[PDB]
């Protein structure tokens, strides 16, 4: 177990390089932009983040898509984390953002 920077958070094990992601052992397999949301979130954690932040750093405003479509990701990434019931760390607060709070 060991490639650069593997990020172990909460027994959350991210791997940037092979994008992939392990709940404590349990592989946890979803899109990019799902990926790219949780690591963001690991870089920043407890940090409020609204959709436009994660449109202009997740997405790099690449394609100009509705606000709806972060709450459809974000979705599918609490989805990716609802086995190991991680999913409560990233928290949606309510249309207006979302926060990945692990413990502090």
């Amino acid at each position: 177990m060991a490639v650069e920077e593997v990020i172990e958070m909460q027994g959350l094990s991210l791997d940037p390089t092979s994008h992939r992601v392990m709940a404590g052992e349990e592989p946890l397999e979803m899109g990019p932009t799902e990926f790219k949301l949780l690591h963001f979130f690991m870089t920043h954690p407890e940090r409020v983040y609204s959709r436009e932040q994660l449109l202009n750093h997740v997405w790099g405003t690449n394609v100009y898509v509705e606000d709806r479509t972060v709450d459809v990701h974000i979705r599918r990434l609490r989805k990716a984390l609802e086995p190991g019931g991680h999913d409560r760390m990233v928290q949606t607060v309510r249309g207006t953002g979302y926060r990945f709070s692990t413990r502090f």
